[PDB]
């Protein structure tokens, strides 16, 4: 929608702005699964024993 | 300060960059606390057996 209504010179800066923040969302994501992974290991190595 | 004394359009983008920026410090301060809070149930766990 953003080029349908808008110039390329000010629609990368729009574009730029919703890729950053969705890029984010990414990182926040993975960072999580990360940090809850260890906890679920560390229940499969108390199992495990 | 900034709303007041510059410009309402202006004042939006620069709003949200100490939006953007005080929004990361907090969620920075989340991702410490949840890999603290591993390592303090670690200890704990250990104390409990």
């Amino acid at each position: 929608d953003i080029f349908s209504r808008l110039d390329p010179p000010e629609a990368e800066v729009q574009i730029d702005r919703l890729i950053t923040g969705r890029l984010q969302s990414l990182q926040t994501y993975v960072t999580q699964q990360l940090i809850r992974a260890a906890e679920i290991r560390a229940s499969a190595n108390l199992a495990a024993t």
